[PDB]
């Protein structure tokens, strides 16, 4: 160990281990991280402009207020390393092998290191027309590393805004600066004014008297690393429940016993429903025995006031509703039906876009998941269910009610390969949430890590001189991050006679994408992660 | 055990066992066999008519003689049970699971039984206008079972003419009668006559003075089974070499080191081949350094006088040549290029045709296999390979030569799922063949089994009375065949970054085929069995 | 009908080598001409037949004269491939090709990975028992004469 | 075979490439020029006619009876070993490299010089991303032979 | 397509034997291979091998890398003076991948002669690693009436079936500073020997010799015996000859 010895090797690959029903996935990952001298060396607390596209006038009468970026934050001078994403860990072929051969999968445990620290200082030379730059490495400079295993810091580490290590192994990764929210009141009234067509800002402010500011320095112990030094996090063990890798097509009309039918005679005929049968029903039902009114033990899916905007303290937010496909109600392709709690992923060059300085999009609409599909407008309710058919009164078509209840069974989205976050923080409240709208894994104990790195400052000869001067020496670092997280799957075996339709690239896509270009530009394919049909019950 | 006890259970399913790189496939199969009283109780030796479509005249001047069915056979009164086929053993979903998760596979060993014997005798009643039939089961009747573990009988058990147990488990199977060839001389001269445009039969006869006739009775020991009896074959262990489950796309132009190229600058440009390079060549090559004339250690594929007709003793036959795809030379779709040693499988209702009394077809053209592709006409040879280009002389375009030699590497077809035979008999000759044109597995020792069953005769009161009478009582049997053969595979893991294109139904096919109909009719999908790309070297 | 193997192979029968050291002859596979024999008068040698001259001590009855034999391998059939008799087509389809696409007299070597063949075997009076294995890369697969 | 080669590979003149072209002059008795050969219909005491004799066929006469030699090792420019292509029926012998690796071939060692990035990354804009760098290192190896 | 490939049918397809067209994937990795004779031996030591050995095998191979030196060139001045400065970066890395599992396309042989130099005291310069991806180059030289025309049937890179394997996901990579070294570990060959001698015998030199009576004096020729009892091929009696 010393200046001239490399501290750790590069390993990025995954290998699978099959024994019996168990399959162990050990996915290594390694990244080359480029770190810049922190912008300012101090903690800052400030709020922001309202945002882009927020209305200045009432012409659209408050509907634009759904575009609100206003927030108040504290930005630390620390940079966040998180490996929370699928595709940081696995390339497309190895996620395919996972998704075909595994029925469900868990997180086993995580381990990660930092090493091969290199710190350089740029030195300008010349008159500025020549402007010769020189890159000298400072052997005694420090890089300082904070990891909170106690989760004392605000968590704020997930892929929303996609701050994560790059997906393809051989490109350099660039960190984003750590920051978290402080309490503020953004409340907006969209009912304001006569006729209730006006929107108004009720109270928009940063609340100071109740506020909590936690620096990295007082919270956790910080390791200081020279060039020959390395850092290891130690083991982190998950405890979470598995996620299903198969999608459910059954609604409550597909689930139960089948309506009595006599078979068709020849290839042209249709099945024929038996008129008089002895089964259970709901209301007074006798003459009209029908599979719609068959009593069932459970119901699959629930209605929601789809795209509910919350308008809580802190701003307008959105309350997801259940994921499902609009494909049954899809009809014409031109129009795009978002109502299935669909999600859209913007992404950049390092995150799997082919073109630099442009951002490709995806928008998963969850087409495979059906039978959970409930579009709120389509539903109805009646006063009475009887052998008689109600009148125009007693029948209500467009309520938009929340029908979630004790009888409902639903599915989470599952893992969304390239851009989806792996895990999440469990909010500590009475009645923890039942399931997550995005991240497939909930951490019952604290989530892993939240590793923070800052480049210690290099000050010039004179300190706090100010006077239109710069305080410290321009510096940057490059170091190598390596980690492995282990997965436990359960072997998938054929449950059907006919051929399955196996995982692969999305339907509209060709294979010339997803492969390197003449320049080396390529896109990573979306993989559903809930990839195959399975009987719900 | 007795009249009223079932001797064995029905098991038809396969289960897979994954440990490390090894994967054990145990595929059970069970069939309900319908057996009819043998047509005649005696051995017969006879020859046949020439065949359908064979020329009676010289209008087509001998080209029709490729249609020749003439043969001389001995038909025993025995019926053959063979499970030699893929799809007797596995349904489409379980062959898919095999083909995705296994890199290569061997035959481990085979075991099979017969049980639940039921023998009935039909008894007519009435005047013939009423014609009441009665089905009485004869409890003391015998079914007799011969299995030669010594392979003393002519083998004649393979799927060509597709005499095999049915592919779908719940239909009844019907046996075909055992028979084998006796020596005969079919020789046909297509060079006959002035101008050599005439075809003539040289010598067409059954050779009696040299002939060998082996009955089942004197060859092997025969078991006799009442109703309560059952039969087990005992274990049979294969010894054979594995078969690759992946297809090779590399020719000798894809295989070696790459011609020096400088890269393109932008997305529009092409690579640029370096003019002056220092490598090896074949003849005098200096100025024209080219990847075509690069010396290589081996060559992939070989030319053949494609569709060679043998015209040996016993008839015109056909000498296959190497399997490859015509897709590179395919051009327009309308024309169908057979020259890649393609094969076509006719098949019937029980063998995976949907329509009864009609026969669907397939014709595998081996589209995935490329780089082995050599169309004989396309090739050429030169007198000298030098920096100079030869003249019109010294260059010969259409030779059709056999280029197989000590330097060539080739591939067998591999396993062809629904209709392909599993194993084969090794002909005992000096210099056994190197590889098989169809069946993927060669049996180094004797092949398994060749199980034969006959329904012992039930004679009426008077014997050998003749006189326009029937000698014996009309009888038939139904019994259950069960067997399991075990496979050893080797686990397949991703060798690439990008997504593989995984096994599934053929491209032109939809999924409404391959699934039961309103009547229950469906077709089994062809599966390539060599399903994925792999680097040849 | 598709088959797994093929029995016998064509050859440019009675190939004369003309290598360094002289014209030689490259045997081809042994088989009987009896299926194509027809009239007896003509003697068809093309089955890679062999002829043994021999002397008084080697089993000739008359001294100062040499009797002959010429084994034509009549029993071996089914390996018999006379090269001229064969043919090849461009396509094998339900249709019958034209005068073009059909080639009758090629004389090609059809030996390949799919073929099974037989050696002559032991030839009692005059045949050699054993032989030297030539030391080369790729020793020969089977011998044209000595069993 | 002909070997082009460069200064470091045994050419004397820099910026020019000397040539060799081994024609394998020592190896004779394996020599078969295809045009020179011939075949006859019958080999008998009689000599055939102008018909029945074919001079310029160019056929492949490789068969079960043939013994042949590989080129062998070609000292300055020849490759030592080779990859065995994984196929049914691996090749019998190699056209160039004297040694076939039954298991995998050795090595295939790859080295890259890790990138040194300047202060700003992915700035583009007619700029260069990383610092100009080069390395020099020493490779040593020994392979043992048994003769 | 390449240098000297025809743009026209004047030579009616015979030039198509000059074809360099290919599709490749170039990695940013450089290949070290010692696969050649003369990387290992100088002429005098190959002579001693070749005289004293009847045949030879490969036993096993072992190789190392060490004395890593990494420098960074730094320009200085206005560009008319253009002073260059060579500074060695002590913390820079050189990264080394070796696949003992042969998971990568092999592509390492001397054709194009990418190999370590033969004479020991000159510096060696590596060539960049790359390998082929599947493409269809098929060319028809029978095309056109009279079959004198050549035509490109299908020339394309096949994307839908293609396999791209990077070095990073395939194998483990070692990172080396200046003071570090790397050893491959032992590699044992299994191969059959090669003969070091050449064979002059044809099938006319090989067997028993045609009966000859000797010559009497220094001028005479051997005399072939007319009537001999040997084997032949077809019906051969009167013309007993060593050819048949």
């Amino acid at each position: 160990s010393g200046v001239g010895h490399s501290t750790g090797n590069y390993n990025n690959r995954t290998e699978f281990y099959y024994h019996g029903d168990e399959v162990t996935i050990v996915c290594h990952s390694s990244r080359h991280i480029h770190l810049n001298m922190s912008e300012s060396e101090e903690y800052k607390i400030y709020d922001t402009d309202r945002g882009p596209r927020f209305p200045t006038d009432q012409t659209l009468q408050g509907r634009d207020t759904i575009n609100d970026s206003y927030h108040a934050q504290v930005e630390t001078p620390w940079f966040l390393i998180n490996p929370n994403s699928w595709g940081t860990w696995m390339n497309p072929a190895d996620f395919q092998q996972l998704t075909t051969t595994c029925r469900e999968v868990t997180l086993e445990h995580l381990d990660q290191t930092l090493d091969n620290i290199v710190i350089k200082t740029v030195s300008k030379q010349g008159s500025g027309a020549e402007e010769t730059t020189q890159y000298n490495n400072d052997l005694t400079a420090l890089l300082q590393v904070a990891l909170d295993k106690s989760n004392q810091l605000p968590w704020v580490a997930d892929n929303m805004y996609l701050d994560s290590l790059g997906y393809i192994p051989w490109r350099p990764c660039k960190l984003k600066q750590y920051s978290y929210h402080v309490n503020f009141w953004n409340t907006i009234d969209i009912i304001s004014g006569p006729q209730q067509n006006q929107w108004q800002q009720v109270k928009k402010e940063i609340r100071w008297d109740d506020l909590q500011f936690t620096p990295i320095e007082t919270t956790t112990e910080i390791d200081l690393l020279r060039t020959g030094d390395s850092w290891t996090s130690g083991p982190y063990k998950f405890n979470t429940k598995p996620t299903q890798l198969s999608y459910h097509w059954q609604s409550t009309r597909h689930t139960g016993s089948v309506h009595p039918t006599d078979p068709p005679n020849a290839i042209g005929q249709q099945g024929q429903n038996i008129r008089d049968i002895n089964g259970w029903q709901w209301g007074d039902r006798s003459d009209p025995m029908s599979a719609a009114t068959r009593v069932s033990n459970f119901h699959i899916g629930y209605s929601w006031p789809e795209w509910r905007i919350h308008y809580g303290s802190g701003g307008p937010a959105i309350n997801p509703g259940a994921p499902f496909s609009q494909a049954p109600w899809s009809t014409d392709p031109q129009v795009r039906l978002t109502q299935g709690a669909s999600e859209k992923a913007i992404f950049d060059y390092n995150h799997g876009d082919d073109d630099p300085a442009h951002r490709d999009q995806w928008w998963q609409n969850n087409l495979p998941i059906t039978g959970q599909t409930n579009w709120a407008p389509k539903n109805a309710h009646q006063a009475n269910l009887s052998s008689n058919v109600p009148s125009r009164q007693e029948f209500w078509t467009q309520d938009y009610h929340n029908t979630f209840g004790p009888f409902t069974a639903v599915d989470d989205v599952g893992i969304q390969y390239p851009w989806g976050a792996i895990w999440t923080k469990t909010p500590d409240t009475t009645h923890k949430p039942m399931m997550s709208a995005h991240a497939p894994f909930i951490c019952k104990d604290g989530p892993p890590g939240q590793l923070l790195v800052k480049l210690a400052p290099n000050y010039t000869e004179n300190l706090q001189t100010d006077g239109l001067g710069n305080n410290r020496i321009v510096t940057y670092a490059t170091f190598w991050w390596t980690g492995k997280l282990i997965l436990k799957g359960k072997l998938r075996l054929p449950r059907q006679f006919n051929l399955y339709n196996l995982p692969g690239r999305p339907r509209g896509t060709e294979a010339k994408k997803f492969l390197p270009n003449e320049i080396g530009h390529f896109e990573l394919p979306f993989m559903p992660g809930r990839c195959m049909p399975n009987y719900t019950m």
